[PDB]
């Protein structure tokens, strides 16, 4: 019987074999369904391919359905062929092909479907539109999952219109012809576009109609390789948030938002020719994690200069725990911007393109208040002499109203004799750094003790300083005099800061005591000094000697030729000193370049406190002993205060080179112009 | 041989539809298999549907297994049919039918299935249980992958269960009644409640019994169009995690949190009849990223006041990244609260149901710590006349601490008179904003520099002034008598601030000279003066005048007549002058209410630089020059202090409206009772 | 006709069983196709199990095609058999079981496939290693679907090996040994490991070779059960993305990380045998919104103390929104690191496996801004007596340079008489608090009004204090003289701050009148009065008598005996008063233990306005009037200052015990050392 024939026959287990298919849509569109629901398998989309099949389900009345190449399929008679598909459409069952196929259609068929994308793979792409609430896209990963817009396609590889809001684009990779590392761009290209919105409607949110309520969350996607920007938000949108979204290897700006109220959080932009951000017309939004690095990256060609993040004409904006990092040029360009509130913000090493010539940041025309502040420059740390910036921060314009506070000199040793802020330019802003009171601008009564003068002869003899100290004359410093200040105070356990503008005289070998505390070296001398020795070649050093604690420590270093003082410049050179923790400054008030050195921890063999056991008084231009060596020069602006770390040095160095440190701390400080 | 007929018919391109199905999961409880792990072809769940068919696969012996009408089909017989189905559920299985369908007990069996549920489409529900760690509800968008709570149910559409931990509720919309703009609701309905917890397992994260850690996240999850909540988070919940919440639509309150130990991202709350946020009995919780916006909307229908955030009886919130605004009300109380600390935080153009009424923040018995704040009131920028704010920060008690530091008054031009702070009620609290010292509370000793008085009589007469200034005579101003007070101090490129107490006589046409630097009023003249001019109509000016950097400028603007200073009445008026930057400030003692103008950047012709040349003089009530206009009325507590800007201006009147402006910057302050 | 037959036979609704099909992968490689793209049904990947099967189709020419046991199954002819499978695997495809059984191959196999993985279930593994782009991991929850480390397998649960870039986890757990609350661990287990990278590529993102990029994302992933490290980043690798981790339940350290160049969000990590938290070694991260609870969790079993977090030789860190709480031994450690910046820091109630043992942060040769900092102790304020922290600060190192700012003592009642800080140890590192100027450490001068002495011998006695009050002799204060000091000046509405050393005679019964605010008590009497009562059996009482406002209060409240004041012991005794506002606070100056009580709220019954009517004037040791009483011992160091919290009281301490509280705030500071 034929019967148990065709039983066995379908019952082996190679028995689907028997039961035919649809060897793609274009067939189906001929296959008239007989009966409602009828289960068609399609082998594949497109002849050939093995790819795109599945199960369709037929409706014999296809009214009120259209063909869309992919899940409706229609027939000559009329019926619907329905894909048998719960939930997300994929490219592949509109047709894509993968590989290296233009499959711009069939993604766009997706994003029209009606339903949310999935993306299983990498599709080349020209253009494509989001233009629906249901165009959200999904992939499993920023790279294999992606979209890659052909070398020959320009403009957006992804546009996001007026119509789409409340869509999720999430974990998959937005790639352009530069997506790999040191390679080239195709010219005009954006990676995510989002348009200015053309209109309001007033059914959110089942809204087919333009409105400016985007409402959407772009989360864990990955935008490498475009030209003009990986990411574009126009002016007009609202609520575009980004999330854990990663911009690589961008020709010119990473990111540029150009609107109102949004929050992105976690964002990093890497590698950039220009920006890796833009803010330009923004108001009221919200970054809070962010990682800007590799701005202006030369080998992207752009000459000319581009910050790490241009903030412009701007207002309200709270940028919280972002870093600005080895950028080309400036680390941030704020710039007729209101109201830049900024809380955690670390920039350091930026400049890379030029040594010593562009700034962290740099004010023009705005207002910002910046909490936690750090910058610890890693190539000065280190040493490596790699391009790194000038300094932290530039004014541009004295109108701007800035609040700075945090580490804006972080204390590391300076094996080069720098760290982060190796060029000062002081500014008459409205500018608060560290909360320190600008000397400039108080009327706070202070303590002012006043000095013995000492001398092989006792009268002070005085002479002319360059204009850049502010004053006519100062006090005559001479070795053959011994010219010195003797205070009677004494440094305590608190700590001490000294400062002086000092106008050396440099001709042959000698040894400058700019100034002591205590006097003597060795195991109990109690004492302080700073040095500049020369020697008879004309080499420079600046040592500083401890000596308490049981032992004594020289702390020295040769300054390289560039870096040596010059005979008849003023500098302003400060040492703090207390127990474990001591720094020294030399600063050039007529370029405003600094050196400097500071020692704590294992560069000290002890903390040297009987230093400041209430016994060794303090010392200007020689030290407390009759035979000690002096100076050759001239002296002014003589300031004692109580202890500031380098950092407030620092910052109050951008108010004026060689004003007093801390008005509020302030113990004395001398003119010196024909007085003592 | 009818072989052949049937292996070519079967080979039809349509053969598949020869393999015949189960009509519906009923007909498939009365179809036995009668092999194991049998292969079975579900047309569809329910008849007439084509909706939740599958591939089923038999076990003859259904024991330990039970029917859940979707994926788990038992028989008469007693074999289990299991739907071949790896990964997640969706709500068609069990049943659904989508479009206006109750679809409650199929989204409930989906939840309750043991599978994480996903959301293909939108589904109507009345109330839904989330039960279990297996209860994760995935969609894939905000709008249209959603539930939707049918328009007679009340209660909470979503209620997670003190069992149910762990879980997450990822891309999806909750929608109730009021989901689409401007439309009604439901009475008494929310969209998700976390449910107090009844007790504490000793098995996590395995319990099956009560417990107070959810541990679970809700994110990128779109809530809209519920009456008493949004999202409500009962007291004894730890970790509900939110990212990017958005909650839309709400007739009362937004989100509502009582429960401790909790962080959430990047929320944003819009459009609420009553506060975006309620905090009531918080503790040790985060936010980080926060917009609410919309709050007591009153077309919702609430009358009575409700503010943006409520922060009530709460402590330890650190609340970073937030902005409140366009709210009809306040925008933050903050009540019985202690150690609440914001860092960014952005209040501005809030009070839109009644103009000058409400304030920005409002404290009542609580401490908080704020910093980088902002608040750029962009209606009192643009003019618009909009309703808005009355100023920043208002203090219902006087046992507050608070600390508060950023951009107090924003420092726009103010086209309208007007700006951020237009109302200022000074507070006792115990309240340090900018870090400026309050003078009531200082014993430091300063700078007083003595005037000296000049009139055409150069004796000084005393006259009456009202209480509210704080002393019995100030001293008597005539343009008869020119009387005036000469500082020898010039102005330099620091700046400068100048304030007094006037009581102006105000009857006909006259010039009031309130202060100036320098005199005269030409290319070269270095001067500046602030007047009030009053035409013989009684219209009032207020006007700049500068001189200087070889030009002249006139920044005068004419007062609407609600903005005219009132004759007998006291206002402190201040200035602050430097290069590129002037802005003047007239405030009423008695009422509060401020008018003021700031003038940087292209509202200046020039900066002005030799204004500050340290060759112009400053004076009170006329200038340097013997002809100049006077000022009638009275004159009292003058200020001279360096440069402040607006911002620490404004901050230092919520200490006191006539004090002076910053200790640390003052140079003289005359009290003038009856002396200079 | 058997062909009716047939077709009626397939037709039946469970006709699908007469299609044969593969019974299992095995019997599929035995299977050679004669078509190509040849449909074939696989019943189940291993025999026996229903688990793995789907619908595979045929390549007869299986060349460049690779057997992998799940989704491309060869044959001995040369086919390969491709499983129909658009997007991503599951293990149950590759032959997992689920169960008990040993998943690990199939896991792997998944993961090394080219597809990222769904996890549908909970598999158990020993070993996992993520090595491709393509190895990204998703679940449906943090419980459910996981990794389950088996008991015997040690290491690492989850490699993410340095070939590894661009992937996401998402929504998953990774459970060892001890995952359920209270069990034990495997040695040597980790949850999840991050090697340090080989080497660098220059193709990224298209790399095949190690590369330090790893760029990507660990989202809603929980970790719970390891012994060495929940999550371990180890040096070298950059931009590990975390977002929503939670970490439970690990012997030693919850999360290390050792690199550079990061951001994590919303991270959670509880209970820890050692840390939740190290960073060692990092730099140029970001943590933003972070919960690290009941690390050095005692039943753990590690003896000896660990902090909830390490932050060792790291720089550069922005650390926003965080929180330390319940951890068993001290806060945060900070030890040899550069510019740690924390914006919103919440530290309370750790130290709690020993009472007044440890604390909230513990600064070691580190620099530090810490900003919005709060720490109210739960368990004092609730009175509990849980062990808690000792305090908030402690400085192991006096080179520290460290910025603090915010409630640093929350001002809650003290039922117990103790607060935040109840043990301050001084520093003279270099160190700010809530911006108060250091008295130690200023030259600012200031008011310093003189009392007059009054007894009833006018003539002040002097005699010895204890060294550590750091002056020789102090006032000797009696009953029976009634030594006192009179200020004239009177309370004003801004509140008042007073303060002395006080050494007490303590011997029978007897009333101290510390300090006062005018005299008398009763309805009207406008007056405080701080005392300390003995009673004839030596029970001690601290009460604050307010009069005014029409009635009269005793807040007091009788000492334990372990909190008594002992004879010959200085106290720095302090009180804060103000309209609804007053704290008393009595330091052991030579342990640091402090007792405390403050008054706001409904502690009072009125706000006792009156009291600060510029009527009542303050007097030390006694009040105002002539029969009042007074003291016995000696006092010293007498200071007046305007109002302070007890916020900057505490925050001053930490200068020094017994300085001026507040030198902006000075009114008058008296050493008494043999004058008035
Ligand atoms: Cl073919
Ligand atoms: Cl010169
Ligand atoms: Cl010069
Ligand atoms: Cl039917
Ligand atoms: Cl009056
Ligand atoms: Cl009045
Ligand atoms: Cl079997
Ligand atoms: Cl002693
Ligand atoms: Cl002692
Ligand atoms: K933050
Ligand atoms: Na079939």
């Amino acid at each position: 019987d034929s019967f148990i024939n065709v039983i066995n026959t379908l019952g082996r287990n190679d028995g689907a074999k028997y039961i035919g298919e649809c060897h793609s849509v274009a067939d189906l569109r001929n296959t008239e369904p007989t009966m409602d629901g009828q289960r068609i398998i399609l082998k594949q989309h497109t002849a050939g391919t093995l790819l795109g099949g599945g199960v369709f389900r037929a409706l014999i009345d296809g009214t009120g359905k259209t063909d869309n190449n992919g899940t409706v399929i229609k027939t000559v008679g009329g019926a619907a062929w329905l894909r048998v598909n719960a939930d997300r459409v994929n490219p592949f069952m509109f047709g894509a092909l993968g590989g290296s196929n233009d499959d711009t259609i069939p993604v766009q068929s997706c994003v029209d479907s009606g339903k949310a994308t999935q993306l299983t793979d990498a599709h080349y792409v020209s253009n494509i539109q989001l233009k629906y609430n249901t165009s959200s896209i999904y992939g499993s990963g920023l790279h294999y999952s992606r979209l890659h817009q052909l070398p020959s396609a320009t403009g957006n590889c992804i546009t996001i219109k007026d119509t789409c809001s409340l869509i999720v684009l999430d974990a998959f990779g937005v790639y352009g012809t530069g997506a790999q590392q040191g390679t080239s761009f195709t010219a005009g290209t954006t990676g995510i576009y989002v348009e200015t919105p053309s209109g309001l409607s007033a059914d959110y949110p089942f809204h087919t109609t333009a409105d400016p309520r985007r409402d959407l969350c772009i989360s864990k996607v990955h935008i490498a390789g475009f030209d003009e920007y990986g990411l574009n938000i126009d002016s007009g949108n609202f609520s575009v948030t980004t999330d854990s979204l990663l911009v690589n290897h961008i020709n010119q700006v990473g990111v540029r938002c150009a609107t109102t109220d949004w929050t992105w959080t976690n964002i990093q932009v890497n590698t950039c020719g220009k920006q890796c951000l833009v803010l330009d017309g923004c108001g009221n939004g919200r970054i809070i994690g962010g990682k800007f690095i590799w701005a202006n990256w030369q080998p992207y060609g752009t000459v000319g200069q581009f910050p790490g993040i241009t903030i412009n004409n701007s207002q309200n904006m709270v940028i919280n725990g972002i870093e600005v990092q080895d950028c080309g040029g400036n680390g941030i360009e704020i710039s007729e911007s209101y109201s830049i509130s900024m809380n955690g913000l670390n920039t350091n090493r930026n400049g890379i393109n030029a040594n010593n010539t562009f700034y962290n940041i740099v004010f023009n025309k705005s207002d910002a208040v910046i909490n936690g502040f750090v910058g610890l420059n890693y190539a000065a740390n280190s040493g490596s002499g790699a391009n790194s910036s000038a300094g932290n921060f530039q004014f541009l314009s004295n109108d701007c109203s800035v609040t700075i506070n945090g580490v804006v000199e972080t204390g590391y040793m300076g094996i080069n004799f720098i760290g982060d802020n190796n060029i000062i330019n002081p500014t008459n802003s409205d500018l608060s750094i560290n909360g320190l009171v600008n000397y400039s601008k108080t009327g706070l009564q202070t303590m002012n003790e006043t000095p013995t003068f000492d001398g092989v002869s006792t009268t002070p003899v005085y002479v002319s300083v360059p204009s850049s100290v502010g004053q006519v004359n100062g006090l005559r410093l001479s070795q053959a005099n011994k010219d010195k200040l003797l205070y009677s105070r004494t440094a305590g356990p608190e700590g001490i800061t000294m400062a002086a503008v000092i106008v050396p005289t440099i001709s042959g070998a000698e040894v400058f005591n700019f100034m002591a505390i205590g006097s003597g070296f060795s195991d109990t001398s109690n004492s302080l000094h700073l040095q500049l020795v020369i020697d008879a070649s004309g080499k420079q050093t600046i040592a500083l000697l401890l000596g308490g604690d049981g032992t004594t420590q020289i702390l020295s270093g040769d300054l390289p030729n560039d870096l040596k003082l010059q005979s008849g410049v003023p500098y302003h050179i400060a040492i703090g000193a207390k127990p474990g923790y001591f720094w020294w400054s030399i600063l050039n008030i007529q370029t405003g370049k600094r050196i400097r050195r500071s020692f704590r921890g294992a560069y000290l063999a002890v903390p040297f406190n009987s230093i400041f056991g209430l016994t060794s008084s303090l010392t200007f231009f020689s030290d407390s002993n009759a035979g000690g060596d002096a100076c050759s020069g001239v002296g002014a602006k003589v300031y004692v205060g109580m202890f500031s770390s380098e950092n407030d040095y620092v910052a109050s160095r951008y108010y004026n080179l060689i004003n007093p440190v801390d008005p509020t701390k302030l113990i004395s400080y001398r003119i010196l112009d024909s007085s003592i």
